[PDB]
């Protein structure tokens, strides 16, 4: 199991523009296009991301390309984030993947604000961080997915994804 498979499980794969859990225009494997309510705005963003007139649809390969880019960006985001970097560096390989998944889902900025959880994670206080992570809008809105990420931090194994 790895970060790619993990997120592929959590996000799914859709080849046609769609609205995410927040009602935002997305496509592929969790690739947010725009927060604008305009389907045209999204179609435009889409065409610009892919480099062609897509008409709201893309191929599996294009979806995968966006996904790789997105994963790469999340890692780079973490590495360049002063609050995130140190946490990441302190963790083992399974847990690093869980932090990447959180950043992928909610952005570098969103994660950087879980100050208390981040500190618990750095201190290797697993159960406590797990409890703290659950007191969030994130968990309340997408509980099944959040539980999977949280169990990953708690246990340091991929059991939740198996
Ligand atoms: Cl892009
Ligand atoms: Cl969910």
């Amino acid at each position: 199991m790895n970060i790619f498979e993990m997120l592929r499980i959590d996000e799914g794969l859709r080849l046609k523009i769609y609205k995410d859990t927040e009602g935002y225009y997305t496509i592929g494997i969790g690739h947010l296009l725009t927060k604008s309510p305009s389907l045209n705005a999204a179609k435009s963003e889409l065409d610009k991301a892919i480099g062609r007139n897509t008409n709201g649809v893309i191929t599996k390969d294009e979806a995968e390309k966006l996904f790789n880019q997105d994963v790469d960006a999340a890692v780079r985001g973490i590495l360049r984030n002063a609050k995130l970097k140190p946490v990441y560096d302190s963790l083992d390989a399974v847990r690093r993947a869980a932090l990447i998944a959180m950043v992928f889902q909610m952005g570098e900025t969103g994660v950087a604000g879980f100050t208390n959880s981040l500190r618990m994670l750095q201190q290797k206080r697993w159960d406590e961080a797990a409890v703290n992570l659950a007191k969030s809008r994130w968990y309340n809105q997408t509980p099944n997915r959040a539980k999977r990420v949280i169990t990953t931090f708690r246990t340091g194994t991929w059991d939740a994804y198996k």
